[PDB]
């Protein structure tokens, strides 16, 4: 055996939780009793757990993340933390459930069935966004950043695939307090489900590795670009091989087809070369809370 630690306040005895499908490994599960001022009340929750195969290092991943999430605190916008299981098993980490999947899925099965967005590729097509939305959706994720980043947390792959929709169409960040690999990873490697996520990573980071909230930042424009898009891939047509040459010459993604002139400017904005140059999360939520205003 390990030495897990346990925290009281955090502790959740493991009948007090039962299993559901799986999520992602992470989970779906009941819980029973979070708030134990009603020990009555069941809650729809994801556990995260270690795979079969894991090792210490990935035990030591997950208890990262974990203790992480305490020092971060909670918001409204991030996937926090609700409780653990430590004691009589396998590590279980209890965050909030977010019903309605990541934020690229939930755009893509969104898209009219016109051709100025790509096909939906949902059997299951819902109601589309109105403007609105959109930037209201795009304020939400500015928010948790700028709160995470206010508690010197730096996501190194902020991205739609990594922000999380709830019940109640809230958006929330998910997997910020991942722990960094101290062993040089290939980010041309591909990842479980498919994305390359050397498309989201500034130059500085593609270079020398260099990961900011500024990096983030410029990860935060491309995650602009991906919901003017409804879920759209970045840079089509682009080899990976070529696109920090190509970054380095200036090249940028040009404005999506229905985008004002303002929010690609604030795309831009995020994207520029100069890390220092670049706005902070603190400017784009104040600028996209006057864009959401005037936006109706
Ligand atoms: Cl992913
Ligand atoms: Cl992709
Ligand atoms: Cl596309």
């Amino acid at each position: 055996e390990y030495e897990l630690p346990e925290d009281p306040r955090w502790e959740l005895p493991r009948d007090r939780l039962v299993l559901g499908k799986p999520l992602g490994q992470v989970v779906l599960a009941e819980a029973i009793g979070l708030d134990k001022d009603k020990p009555n009340r069941v809650t729809k929750v994801a556990v995260k757990m270690l795979k079969s195969d894991a090792t210490e290092k990935d035990l030591s991943d997950l208890i990262s993340e974990m203790e992480m999430m305490k020092m971060i605190g909670k918001h409204k916008n991030i996937i926090n933390l609700l409780g653990a299981c430590t004691q009589d098993g396998p590590l279980y980490v209890i965050v909030e459930y977010a019903s309605k999947g990541n934020l690229r899925e939930y755009l893509q099965a969104r898209r009219p069935p016109g051709l100025e967005y790509s096909y939906n590729p949902s059997h299951n097509p819902e109601e589309q966004l109105s403007s609105k939305d959109l930037v209201s959706c795009a304020y939400q994720v500015a928010r948790g950043m700028e709160y995470l980043a206010s508690k010197k947390c730096i996501h190194r792959d902020l991205a739609a695939r990594n922000v999380l929709v709830t019940e109640d169409n809230v958006m929330k960040i998910a997997d910020f307090g991942l722990a960094r690999d101290i062993h040089h990873i290939d980010y041309y490697k591909k990842t479980t489900n498919g994305r390359l996520p050397v498309k989201w990573m500034a130059p500085e980071a593609l270079f020398d590795r260099i990961y900011t909230h500024q990096s983030d930042v410029w990860s935060f424009g491309v995650l602009l670009w991906e919901i003017f898009t409804l879920g759209g891939s970045p840079y089509p047509g682009v080899p990976v091989e070529e696109l920090f040459k190509l970054l380095k010459e200036g090249h940028r993604m040009d404005k999506p087809s229905n985008c004002t002139n303002e929010l690609y400017m604030m795309m831009r904005d995020c994207w520029h070369a100069v890390p220092s140059q670049r706005p902070t999360f603190k400017q784009l939520v104040e600028d996209l809370d006057r864009i959401v205003a005037l936006t109706s």
